[PDB]
């Protein structure tokens, strides 16, 4: 079980043990950069690496470091690892998992039909793995999209970030927010993988988003989408979401599609009523 909240769930690193090698840009709560974290074993790995900014206030230091209490609490192939916390020196660091090929959604788009479906469906199969292990925490992520899943250099994806297009009718209209809108939240980021990154609803007004969904619309097909996973996404999608799969039972349908490729072979801006 998730517990909603650092030092319980996140490792005091030692600051000698870090250095940095690039800077990658601008964090919300200060610069974000890559590097190398040596264990207390004397391996070397990669990490990914986030300071907090040089005169933080209080509450920019808890809501930073909110992230590894949450994070912390996950250990799992499909979630992104927290390494550790520098707190007793500064300026405060996260250190995480390191991972080549960035945010997802940039990726897909470098490489617009570039991957075999079964590539993709491995992709996605990782992404409802961790899924599956949040929702068994109890967690809600409530912010489940492309741009918030990374992928390292051997194209396992991992669920990061511990939003109208990806957010189920219900916690639009009330928040409503449950593992079933996660799983509403997935079939967004299936339609998004399959699209190769194009983003969802494109540019529609929002309100128009809200209105539409709520009519019956939905996106449309990716181009060359199979069927199986066309009617995945509807499922994700469903209005009821009592009737919407379960992670596990996404991970089951996907798995099934892997040991039988051949059944992606039967293939299916304006969106389509359902």
């Amino acid at each position: 079980t998730y517990v909603d909240p650092v030092h319980e769930f996140a490792k005091e690193l030692d600051a000698t043990n870090i250095s940095i090698d690039k800077v990658v840009g601008a964090g919300e709560f200060g610069e974000v950069c890559s590097g190398r974290l040596k264990l207390p074993s004397k391996k070397e790995i990669s990490v990914a690496i986030k300071t907090l900014k040089v005169g933080y206030t209080e509450k920019q230091r808890r809501d930073f470091l909110g992230e590894a209490s949450i994070m912390g609490q996950f250990d799992h192939p499909n979630i992104i690892r927290l390494e550790g916390v520098v707190t007793k020196s500064k300026p405060v660091m996260i250190v995480t998992e390191y991972m080549e090929n960035g945010s997802l959604d940039s990726f897909l788009r470098k490489h617009d039909a570039q991957f075999t479906v079964i590539q993709l469906v491995g992709m996605l199969r990782g992404i409802a793995s961790g899924m599956k292990y949040l929702s068994d925490m109890g967690y809600v992520h409530r912010d489940l999209a492309a741009r918030n899943i990374l992928i390292n250099s051997n194209l396992v994806c991992k669920v990061s970030d511990f939003p109208i297009r990806w957010t189920s009718p219900e916690a639009i209209a009330y928040r409503k927010f449950t593992s079933a809108s996660d799983v509403w939240s997935y079939g967004i980021v299936l339609w998004e993988v399959m699209s190769y990154g194009e983003r969802p609803y494109w540019e529609m007004s929002n309100q128009d988003v809200i209105k539409a969904v709520d009519e019956g619309y939905r996106l449309p097909p990716p181009m060359d989408c199979p069927a199986a996973l066309y009617q995945l996404m509807l499922d994700c999608w469903q209005k009821d979401r009592n009737n919407r799969p379960k992670f596990e039972q996404i991970v089951s349908i996907l798995d099934k599609l892997i040991r039988n490729p051949g059944s992606l072979k039967i293939i299916t801006s304006n969106l389509l009523l359902d």
